[PDB]
C-alpha cells in the first residue's frame, strides 16, 4: 500500500476515520495535521450553510448567463448537485453571494471549519486563502455528514450527502468530493469523502497531495480508490 504511493513521486497523505480512530496512510504523514485551502471541497459546507439558511434549495437550477467560464463544462444549467461533481465555481461564487460574508463568516465559526477565517472577499476564500484547513478536520467533517452529526438541520445534511453520491457497488456506497487548488504555491489535491458499506459501517476519507500542472485529473480518484481497495473498505467490483 505504501508501494502504491512511491510509484509517482507523490508526496501524500491518506486518512482514514471510523468515528473513533484516525489513520494514516502515505509518503508524508505530517501533511495530515497540515492545513491547506479546501478549493473545491468547500463546496460542502457551502451547500450545508446554504441550505440550512434558506439560500436556495436542491432543486433550484443555477442558469447560464452565457458568459463563458473557465472551462466549457461550466458553460451550462445545474442544480447544486450537478454543480457539486462538475466542481462548478461560479454556481456555488453565486450561493456564497447569496449567503454573504457576515452570515458566512459566522456560519463557519459556528460549526469550526478549518481556521474559520473568510476575510473579506465572500466568494474567493476557499480559493486563495485564507481558509484552511487540514486533511483531519476534513475527514472528521465528512464524518459528521455521513452520520447526520454536523450542526446542520438533518434533512440539509442528507441532501448534500445525496450531492456527493457517485458509486453504488452492490450494497455498497460510495460518497465523494475531489479538490484541485492551483491559485496557490503549493498546488492541493484533494478526494474526501466516505464509504457507506454493506455491513453497515461507514468509514470516511481522506486524500491529500501536492499537485502541479502536468498531473493528470483522474489520479486523485483513482489512488483513493485503490487505496480502499487494499484496505478493504471499497473492493472493485
Ligand atoms: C476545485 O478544487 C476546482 C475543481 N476541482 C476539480 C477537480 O476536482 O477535478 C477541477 S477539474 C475542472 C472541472 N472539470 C473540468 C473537466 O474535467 N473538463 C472540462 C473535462 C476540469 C477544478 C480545478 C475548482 C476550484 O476550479
Amino acid at each position: 500500500v505504501q508501494a502504491l504511493f512511491n510509484e509517482i513521486s507523490a508526496d501524500a497523505v491518506f486518512v482514514t476515520y471510523d468515528g473513533q480512530n484516525i489513520k494514516k496512510y502515505g509518503t508524508h504523514l505530517d501533511r495530515a495535521k497540515t492545513a491547506y485551502i479546501p478549493a473545491s471541497t468547500f463546496k460542502i459546507a457551502n451547500a450545508l450553510i446554504g441550505l440550512e439558511n434558506h439560500k436556495a434549495t436542491s432543486t433550484e437550477i443555477f442558469k447560464w448567463d452565457g458568459k463563458p467560464r473557465f472551462f466549457k463544462a461550466w458553460d451550462k444549467d445545474f442544480t447544486l448537485g450537478e454543480a457539486m461533481q462538475a466542481s462548478t465555481v461560479p454556481v456555488y461564487q453565486e450561493l456564497a453571494r447569496r449567503i454573504g460574508p457576515s452570515l458566512m463568516q459566522s456560519e463557519l465559526q459556528r460549526i469550526g471549519y478549518g481556521n474559520m477565517q473568510i476575510g473579506t472577499e465572500v466568494d474567493q476564500f476557499w480559493l486563495k486563502g485564507p481558509l484552511t484547513i487540514t486533511p483531519i478536520q476534513e475527514v472528521k467533517f465528512v464524518y459528521d455528514l455521513a452520520q447526520g452529526q454536523l450542526p446542520f438541520k438533518p434533512e440539509v445534511q442528507q441532501q448534500v450527502k445525496e450531492m456527493l453520491y457517485v458509486e453504488r457497488r452492490g450494497e455498497n456506497r460510495l460518497y465523494a468530493k475531489s479538490g484541485w487548488g492551483m491559485a496557490v504555491d503549493p498546488q492541493v489535491g484533494w478526494y474526501v469523502g466516505f464509504v457507506e458499506k454493506a455491513d453497515g459501517q461507514v468509514v470516511a476519507f481522506a486524500l491529500n497531495m501536492q499537485m502541479k500542472a502536468g498531473d493528470d485529473i483522474a489520479l486523485r480518484k483513482q489512488l483513493s480508490l485503490d487505496v480502499l481497495d487494499k484496505l478493504g473498505v471499497f473492493h472493485y467490483l
